[PDB]
């Protein structure tokens, strides 16, 4: 029968290049200096948010010239849960985040009420300041609950179905090389 | 109020010795993409960070990788008193999707990789069909039992120094300096 990663090569090959790798890059850039005007000397714990977080965290890590501890978080929502009090918890906060300026870095903010509520544990367990970094906001797109603004944001979107450095499509392609658009043959709608 | 262990950082950070370069980092993810490009790019396979060391390395290397492939991730803790790795600590175990799968398995530094093998063999455990290894840097000539051999992908050999960057931490800091570097004699002695 016809394979996953077949189907992963078509879609692929089909989509549209949004950003070039480059450009992303460049987004990195620019992030970085912003976060080291407030940051430099905080002392912050830096936590990736799984899965997607890890492809631009890693990227932006070595741009930041300022002492900085890393972290990592795990939350997973479902859809109809509008309130983000149903968080399925993977990987929590910990007690050690008690008194730090902690930033958090994610992919999109797509809506963000996933966000919102790690966000908020993350003040339930006693840090001093929270901060979040995306590399891409879909900043026409806000809901209720959700989170209003990022600090820091890489790319601003419209919103496409997009995937790409650290965005998947069912778990694969967060290795393309820039970020892309989904075929309409592929959007299922 | 009295010194800080951030300010002690700097001070360390500041009197490091560079190793290598960023650029020559960047160099060797691109040989080790290749490498791993030739062997793998059939296989679908799931890549597995071993946190928190292979977070950076780990995101450096993804946009290289130019075929399908799964992320994933992995947390495990040793005693030094442990030589074995029969007492390891699990923070986040492998899962079950694992079984029939190829597995490459990324982390920062092979130095003994007692930890490391412990979870390779745990990962095999829970039925993966192969497992991989691939690691930016490595100790070559530190070997210990019941540690790691021999990795399967490799960025840079180097000696048995006191070295931190680009994912090794320094007590959890200094992920984030922009190369490898070795730690001053003064702030580590032998």
């Amino acid at each position: 029968h016809m394979t996953i990663p077949d189907k992963i090569k078509a879609v692929y090959e089909k989509s549209t290049c949004l950003y070039t790798s480059n450009e992303v890059e460049a987004a990195l850039d620019r992030m970085a200096i912003k976060i080291h005007e407030t940051l430099q000397d905080k002392n912050p714990v830096i936590i990736c948010v799984m899965v997607g977080g890890l492809v631009p965290l890693g990227n932006l890590l070595h741009r930041l010239d300022f002492p900085l501890e890393v972290d990592y978080v795990h939350a997973t929502r479902y859809r109809g849960d509008l309130t983000g009090g149903d968080i399925l918890w993977k990987v929590r906060p910990s007690s050690n985040l008690a008194g730090r300026t902690v930033l958090v870095v994610d992919d999109i903010l797509d809506g963000g009420i996933t966000l919102a509520a790690i966000i908020n544990e993350i003040k339930a367990m006693g840090a001093a300041e929270v901060y979040s970094a995306v590399l891409v906001d879909k900043y026409r797109k806000r809901v209720p609950n959700g989170l209003q603004k990022a600090d820091f944001v890489g790319l601003q979107v419209e919103d496409h179905y997009i995937f790409g450095y650290g965005m998947d499509y069912h778990e694969y392609l967060r290795n393309a090389p820039g970020i892309f658009i989904v075929h309409p043959d592929h959007e299922a709608s």
